[PDB]
């Protein structure tokens, strides 16, 4: 059972790695190493070398069995642009592969992760295939020469197997992925947010809508992905809106922009929101929660919806679950219920 957490280096001042409850995880990811175009000598952001080095020893002090991976990239457009430039250039791909493996060993990580959002259109999938095939081979070669177990290799994927389900330009090659990677982290959230002028469940497990975690998972399984290669993503943040009218507070209510903070609110801040007078509602239709006060509305996962999602993952025979990102639940409320549920 994979119990995965992502720790983002940006959060180091307020949430250093020592604050992670690593007893609740099997694998903890450092986010992110940078691609470092144009050389593509992959590296942690200069100035964070000590934080990167200390990450794994620190988290293992509370749970020595926990393993770590370093994630390369991130969800931004600059990262996507850099992957697209990288993957078209065979020499650059070689530099990336060599440097990424050396990076993981340098800092004591047990694996590598690619966060490329997303390998589309078709040309970009084709070139990403070249990168990942070369990386898989180099990982196996390094295990042979070094004598150590091979580095784990994972990647972030869109919630759905098709890019995109409403207009298919390419799709994740599941047999390829299952052969070359240990698992994929399915980003089964961010379906709805302040970019829409109505409230919704940002990470709905299901809906009687096609943008749901279950529909996405179904698509990977239908394509032939071994269930154990799928790790279900669960957010530790909510998406927030400003309401058009304070007496329209349910799902589908009209909205007029992003709520705090610029449309995203950590679970810990949502707990504060509720303690400060917001009303929490569990929505059984979507398997999600929302909370509102005056003109602010936030959709998120709570103790009930997380337990239901984790049991869903168990019933669908998935490899496990992941949380993005662990700094957003400072008391580790949701990681605790998730771990208890799978156990
Ligand atoms: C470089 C930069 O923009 N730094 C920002 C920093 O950006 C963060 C946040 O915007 C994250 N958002 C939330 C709601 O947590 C964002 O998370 C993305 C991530 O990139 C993707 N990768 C995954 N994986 C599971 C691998 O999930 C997604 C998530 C969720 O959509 O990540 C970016 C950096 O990539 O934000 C901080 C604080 O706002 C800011 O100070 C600055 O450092």
């Amino acid at each position: 059972a994979l119990k995965v957490g992502f720790w983002p280096a940006y959060s180091v001042s307020e949430f250093p790695p020592s604050k992670i409850n690593s007893r609740l995880f099997t694998h903890l990811y450092y986010a992110f190493a940078e691609l470092n175009a144009p050389t593509f000598e992959v590296r942690v952001p200069p100035g964070s070398e000590k934080t990167a080095e200390d990450f794994t020893p620190t988290v293992r002090r509370l749970n020595p069995s926990v393993k770590t991976l370093i994630s390369i990239g991130g969800g931004g457009s600059e990262v996507r642009d850099n992957f697209a430039k990288l993957n078209s250039d065979a020499s650059a791909r070689q530099r990336f592969v060599k440097s990424s493996i050396a990076l993981a060993r340098r800092y004591g990580f047990h694996g590598l992760d690619l966060d490329y959002e997303y390998p589309e259109p078709q040309l970009e999938m084709e070139n990403f295939v070249k990168l990942v095939s070369e990386l898989t081979a180099a990982i196996r070669e390094e295990a042979r020469t070094s004598g150590k177990p091979r580095l784990l290799l994972t990647e972030a994927v869109y919630f759905h197997q098709k890019l995109f389900p409403w207009e298919v330009v390419t799709e994740y090659p599941v047999q390829f992925i299952a052969a070359g990677l240990d698992w994929v982290n399915v980003m089964a959230y961010d379906f709805h947010g302040s970019w829409e002028n109505f409230t919704g469940a940002p990470a709905a497990l299901r809906d009687p809508s096609k943008f749901t975690a279950s529909v996405g998972i179904e698509s990977f399984l239908a394509a032939g992905m071994p269930p154990e290669k799928l790790v279900l993503g669960i957010p530790l943040f909510g998406r927030s809106w400003l309401l058009k009218n304070n007496n329209e507070v349910g799902i589908g209510a009209p909205a007029v922009g992003a709520g705090p903070v610029d449309g995203a609110l950590s679970f810990s801040e949502i707990q504060n929101f509720i303690r400060g007078g917001a009303r929490e509602v569990f929505d059984t239709t979507t398997v999600s929660a929302y909370a509102y006060k005056d003109n602010v509305w936030v959709g998120y996962d709570n103790q009930q919806s997380v337990a239901l999602k984790v049991q869903y993952a168990k019933e669908k025979r998935l490899g496990g679950y992941f949380f993005w990102s662990v700094n957003q639940d400072i008391d580790a409320i949701l990681p605790k219920i998730a771990s208890d549920t799978w156990g």
